[PDB]
Protein backbone atom coordinates (compact mmCIF):
# COMPACT_ATOMS: atom_id res chain seq x y z
CA UNK A 1 0.00 0.00 0.00
CA UNK A 2 3.16 2.14 -0.12
CA UNK A 3 2.41 4.00 -3.39
CA UNK A 4 -1.32 3.56 -3.73
CA UNK A 5 -2.07 7.11 -4.70
CA UNK A 6 0.53 7.08 -7.48
CA UNK A 7 -0.73 3.88 -9.23
CA UNK A 8 -2.50 4.37 -12.52
CA UNK A 9 -2.21 5.83 -15.94
CA UNK A 10 -1.32 9.50 -16.22
CA UNK A 11 -1.10 11.93 -19.11
CA UNK A 12 0.95 15.08 -19.45
CA UNK A 13 -1.18 18.22 -19.25
CA UNK A 14 1.40 21.03 -18.77
CA UNK A 15 5.12 21.70 -18.73
CA UNK A 16 7.34 24.53 -17.66
CA UNK A 17 11.09 25.06 -18.15
CA UNK A 18 11.58 21.55 -19.55
CA UNK A 19 13.85 22.66 -22.35
CA UNK A 20 16.07 24.48 -19.87
CA UNK A 21 16.18 21.43 -17.65
CA UNK A 22 17.17 19.21 -20.54
CA UNK A 23 19.90 21.72 -21.50
CA UNK A 24 21.27 21.59 -17.93
CA UNK A 25 21.33 17.79 -18.02
CA UNK A 26 23.26 17.96 -21.36
CA UNK A 27 20.65 16.85 -23.81
CA UNK A 28 21.51 17.80 -27.45
CA UNK A 29 19.45 20.13 -29.56
CA UNK A 30 17.52 17.56 -31.78
CA UNK A 31 16.69 15.32 -28.87
CA UNK A 32 15.47 18.34 -26.83
CA UNK A 33 13.18 19.45 -29.60
CA UNK A 34 11.62 15.99 -30.16
CA UNK A 35 11.47 15.11 -26.46
CA UNK A 36 10.02 18.50 -25.68
CA UNK A 37 7.24 17.91 -28.14
CA UNK A 38 6.38 14.58 -26.55
CA UNK A 39 3.06 14.08 -24.74
CA UNK A 40 3.96 11.13 -22.53
CA UNK A 41 1.70 8.69 -20.73
CA UNK A 42 3.15 7.65 -17.37
CA UNK A 43 2.01 4.26 -16.12
CA UNK A 44 2.75 3.40 -12.54
CA UNK A 45 2.12 -0.03 -11.05
CA UNK A 46 3.08 -1.97 -7.95
CA UNK A 47 3.46 -5.72 -7.47
CA UNK A 48 4.64 -6.64 -4.04
CA UNK A 49 7.74 -4.54 -3.25
CA UNK A 50 8.45 -3.88 -6.99
CA UNK A 51 7.35 -0.55 -8.44
CA UNK A 52 7.21 -0.20 -12.30
CA UNK A 53 7.14 3.14 -14.03
CA UNK A 54 6.58 3.20 -17.78
CA UNK A 55 6.76 6.37 -19.87
CA UNK A 56 5.33 6.11 -23.37
CA UNK A 57 5.36 8.68 -26.15
CA UNK A 58 6.12 9.12 -29.81
CA UNK A 59 9.66 10.12 -28.71
CA UNK A 60 10.53 7.02 -26.62
CA UNK A 61 8.96 4.23 -24.60
CA UNK A 62 10.92 3.48 -21.40
CA UNK A 63 10.31 1.26 -18.39
CA UNK A 64 11.98 1.05 -15.03
CA UNK A 65 11.29 -1.39 -12.20
CA UNK A 66 12.79 -1.06 -8.78
CA UNK A 67 12.56 -1.54 -5.01
CA UNK A 68 12.52 1.60 -2.82
CA UNK A 69 15.96 2.43 -1.55
CA UNK A 70 17.71 -0.13 -3.74
CA UNK A 71 19.99 1.25 -6.44
CA UNK A 72 19.73 0.25 -10.10
CA UNK A 73 21.38 1.04 -13.40
CA UNK A 74 19.19 2.78 -15.93
CA UNK A 75 19.50 4.02 -19.53
CA UNK A 76 17.52 7.25 -19.65
CA UNK A 77 15.34 8.35 -22.59
CA UNK A 78 18.22 10.66 -23.71
CA UNK A 79 20.65 7.71 -23.51
CA UNK A 80 22.53 8.58 -20.32
CA UNK A 81 23.79 5.58 -18.34
CA UNK A 82 23.02 6.49 -14.76
CA UNK A 83 22.87 4.96 -11.33
CA UNK A 84 19.45 5.60 -9.84
CA UNK A 85 17.90 5.27 -6.42
CA UNK A 86 14.20 5.91 -5.76
CA UNK A 87 12.90 6.46 -2.26
CA UNK A 88 9.68 7.66 -0.57
CA UNK A 89 10.21 10.70 1.58
CA UNK A 90 7.22 12.15 3.27
CA UNK A 91 4.84 10.79 0.59
CA UNK A 92 7.06 12.05 -2.27
CA UNK A 93 8.78 9.65 -4.68
CA UNK A 94 12.34 10.94 -4.94
CA UNK A 95 14.43 9.70 -7.84
CA UNK A 96 18.12 10.54 -7.84
CA UNK A 97 20.27 9.83 -10.96
CA UNK A 98 24.09 9.95 -10.73
CA UNK A 99 26.41 9.83 -13.75
CA UNK A 100 29.80 11.32 -14.68
CA UNK A 101 30.01 13.10 -11.36
CA UNK A 102 26.69 14.87 -11.96
CA UNK A 103 23.35 14.44 -10.26
CA UNK A 104 19.72 15.24 -10.95
CA UNK A 105 16.64 14.68 -8.79
CA UNK A 106 13.13 13.98 -10.03
CA UNK A 107 10.35 14.26 -7.46
CA UNK A 108 6.85 12.98 -8.00
CA UNK A 109 4.04 14.23 -5.83
CA UNK A 110 0.24 13.82 -5.58
CA UNK A 111 -1.36 17.22 -5.37
CA UNK A 112 -5.16 17.34 -5.62
CA UNK A 113 -6.06 15.21 -8.60
CA UNK A 114 -2.68 15.75 -10.26
CA UNK A 115 0.64 14.01 -10.26
CA UNK A 116 3.27 16.72 -10.24
CA UNK A 117 6.77 16.00 -11.39
CA UNK A 118 9.66 18.36 -10.48
CA UNK A 119 12.94 17.81 -12.20
CA UNK A 120 15.90 19.61 -10.73
CA UNK A 121 19.54 19.99 -11.73
CA UNK A 122 21.89 22.83 -10.42
CA UNK A 123 19.14 25.41 -9.70
CA UNK A 124 17.28 24.63 -12.91
CA UNK A 125 13.82 23.23 -12.15
CA UNK A 126 11.13 22.00 -14.51
CA UNK A 127 7.60 21.26 -13.42
CA UNK A 128 5.55 18.67 -15.41
CA UNK A 129 1.88 18.23 -14.40
CA UNK A 130 0.06 14.95 -15.22
CA UNK A 131 -3.60 14.03 -14.78
CA UNK A 132 -5.38 10.69 -14.83
CA UNK A 133 -5.91 9.33 -18.31
O1 LIG B 1 8.54 13.57 -19.71
C1 LIG B 1 8.75 13.73 -18.44
O2 LIG B 1 7.83 14.16 -17.67
C2 LIG B 1 10.09 13.45 -17.91
C3 LIG B 1 11.18 13.31 -18.75
C4 LIG B 1 12.48 13.09 -18.25
C5 LIG B 1 13.68 12.97 -19.17
C6 LIG B 1 13.35 12.83 -20.65
C7 LIG B 1 14.54 12.77 -21.54
C8 LIG B 1 15.47 13.92 -21.28
C9 LIG B 1 15.79 14.20 -19.79
C10 LIG B 1 14.53 14.20 -18.98
C11 LIG B 1 12.68 13.07 -16.85
C12 LIG B 1 11.56 13.21 -16.03
C13 LIG B 1 10.29 13.42 -16.53
O3 LIG B 1 9.24 13.61 -15.66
Amino acid sequence: HMCDAFVGTWKLVSSENFDDYMKEVGVGFATRKVAGMAKPNMIISVNGDVITIKSESTFKNTEISFILGQEFDEVTADDRKVKSTITLDGGVLVHVQKWDGKSTTIKRKREDDKLVVECVMKGVTSTRVYERA
